[PDB]
């Protein structure tokens, strides 16, 4: 297993770049450190510029939903890009995708398209208070919505696999703004009220946590948090920037039944290109500029290439089967993983919802961010890079979520268990 | 001059999306609010739904320098694409543009890349705090930096053109670490050290104000800032992301000599996709994470689209008689529009440098955002739609600077000045 190539190009790269990466989970740090360079994506494979082929679990972090550069997709790419790749101006492309996800998203009557699930998250929050008229906001510890101050606070993602403080660079009074509590904790939530009475905007989470390794909602939580929420007249915003269109078409919030006030969505309705967005209850989207006072700008927002791609994707999305082909896959391979644990005598469990899975490496179950802590993570960096060398290419870190794809054939299932076989029996 | 496609189409998006777009700016509610939705560009120009043909000077808010959709550019990206659109891992392409970067901007040492304006702001003003440990930041009051709420505070760009606030949702206390002073105010800005000692984390600005119509800094002040910044150890930060590659291949810290410690780039790097980046010098870029606690991520962060587009656009920009160009067009254009206002009666004032100019309807001059709202908008208003009419799309806006490219011809010109003196000529 030859990675001269990418160690070559990543030791450049830390002269360059902050880590030698755009983004602090590419870093390898807490799976032994040697990042493999990409060449190239196609379908359910990811290439070294080494030449390894990999079985790709991570697609691009999960807008890679229809598989890595879909025909279809960059065939409307190469069309569209032939008219200019940003106006700066309204365009018809717009109207179709902003249609597209008011009919896909329950909660979603009015949208703003945004450039990341970053930008979506920022843009919510500062929506929330300003329509609530109240500056406190609850959120969960391991969750994660983007870099936005408010936000690093017990955040997940790469905050969690580098095991770093609540981020510097935020002043002390922006962070007193926002309160905390464990996921699926209903009497945190409600003490956070009653603690703080009319002080609470609203609470935001990950309907389905993908960021502090994979979580499902206990049975009543979703409707709790809405049932608390209305009671205090706070807001209930879901993060389905990872979630949305890969639980179901229309995200957890359909699939589960719960539906909340406000929700960004990011990754799959880019398509594989920089995409975010932000909607809800038409009342409340009034307040966005230039309809309202809450002002929200980009530049390159709604650019017709970006609208393009997540066009084509949620089309590709709404075929037959779609949903039904992700859920017998991916529970294939989480039944897999966890009965190849247990017979080559490793504690571990997790879950799959849809094309959404996880895989911790201990006893668990695990229904927060304190329970995922448990995992035995050197375990879990033995592990990756084994995978890494039979072909299969996981997420870095122990506390994210696995994405499968419509191009995960039967047969790359077989090669990832058979992977994983080999792995765990000498681990 | 019919607009009927553009009329419905917008209408239609107002039941969509706030306001009908995806930025504010857009909506042409300072000049009117009837705005024409494009369909396609090519070189220096833009075509309607309608059919109307126009020269852009907006080009698409800046990227567009080497003119629209550039066939080499396009080339690149039809290559490119065909290897998957978004890895999320690290690729060759990173290294490439992040050196091509590094040797172009004189305070870049290390750079993160990002997706917009807006992340990198977000990020720099994280940076400088975490830095220097004090939580106080001082802008300029018509400038503009994202919408990282910490900002909403003296904001520019369409906070003008919209009669807009201090963007609501963004709490009165997560704004009360910004301090703000006039542009081109030095006496301002030490009289704000002096009644905070301690705790200015640093001073951001635009090197050459966009935002509140075109403005140049007086003799004098850029240095000025940077000697005060280095007195109370202090960081100078240049928000680049207009003036970036277009001002000169260095921005305007290469053009007029001042190095800042800190600057953020976008627009014009992304070549038309969402592309943005903060750098500077080495040992306060060390605090990123991965490489220090400070975070900050992005899924789509150098994305090899992005980074295709960004690269090839550097590299037609560093061909022979690049920036010479742009300043002997733009300065033809601007001078005429000048002669043409004198000519026609009307007080007006602006200047160019590079391919960036301004056009007030005030005699000016003017130095800061208040002297640039002296500007008669009722006026602006009916020469903006005047223009249009004559198939020339300036930025609707009178607090937005406007562009011009590479394409652009000297018989472009001429047309352009033509019209101008059509419209001017009936005012
Ligand atoms: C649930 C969630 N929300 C928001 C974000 C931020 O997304 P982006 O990189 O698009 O800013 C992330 C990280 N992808 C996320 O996992
Ligand atoms: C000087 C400046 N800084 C930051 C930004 C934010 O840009 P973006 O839309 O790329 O976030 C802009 C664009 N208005 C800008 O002109």
């Amino acid at each position: 297993f030859k990675t001269i190539k990418s160690d070559e190009i990543f030791a450049a790269a830390q002269k360059l770049m902050p880590g030698g990466v755009s983004s602090p989970v590419r870093a390898f740090k807490s799976v032994g450190g040697q990042p493999i360079v990409f060449d190239r994506v196609k379908d359910a494979y990811a290439w070294d510029v080494d030449g390894n082929r990999y079985i790709d679990y991570v697609g691009t972090w999960g807008p890679a939903i229809c598989g890595h550069a879909h025909p279809e997709v960059i065939e409307a790419l190469k069309v569209a890009m032939e008219k200019g790749t940003s106006f700066g101006a309204p365009c018809a492309l717009e109207n179709v995708l902003a249609e597209m996800v008011n009919d896909a998203v329950p909660s979603i009557e009015m949208v703003r398209f945004v450039n990341s699930g970053t930008e979506a998250c920022m843009a919510v929050l500062r929506i929330m208070r300003a329509y609530t008229g109240r500056d406190k906001i609850i959120k969960f510890e391991g969750c994660y919505h983007g870099h936005a101050d408010m936000f690093l606070v017990k955040a997940g993602s790469g905050v969690a696999t580098l095991g770093l403080p609540s981020s510097p660079g935020v002043p002390k009074k922006t962070t007193a703004n926002t309160l905390t509590t464990p996921y699926n904790d209903l009497e945190a939530v409600k003490a956070l009220f009653a603690e703080n009475p009319g002080e609470i905007a609203g609470v935001i989470l990950e309907p389905i946590v993908g960021n502090s390794g994979f979580i499902v909602p206990d049975a009543g939580f979703l409707e709790g948090l809405r049932e608390i929420t209305l009671e205090h007249d706070a807001l209930l915003v879901f993060d389905e920037v990872i979630t949305g269109f890969r639980i179901a078409y229309g995200g957890v919030q359909e699939k589960f039944g719960v539906t909340p006030d406000l929700t960004t969505l990011g990754k799959i309705i880019g398509g594989g290109l920089p995409v975010g967005a932000y909607g809800g209850k038409r009342e409340i989207m009034q307040l966005v500029a230039p309809a309202g006072p809450m002002y929200q700008a980009g530049t390159l927002s709604g650019n017709p290439l970006a609208m393009t791609a997540g066009i084509k994707t949620l089309e590709l999305l709404r075929q037959p089967g779609t949903y039904e082909y992700l859920d017998q896959i991916t529970k294939r391979l989480s039944d897999g993983l966890l009965a190849i644990a247990q017979e080559t005598g490793h504690a571990a469990c997790g879950g799959q919802v849809s094309g959404m899975f996880g895989f911790f490496f201990t006893e668990g179950p695990v229904h927060n961010y304190e329970d995922a802590k448990k995992s035995d993570l050197q375990k879990f960096s033995r592990f990756h890079r084994g995978m890494l060398e039979q072909g299969i290419y996981l997420a870095p870190s122990q506390f994210e979520a696995g994405f499968t794809s419509l191009a995960h054939t039967e047969e790359d299932i077989d090669a990832t268990l058979a992977a994983a076989r080999t792995v765990m029996s000498a681990l």
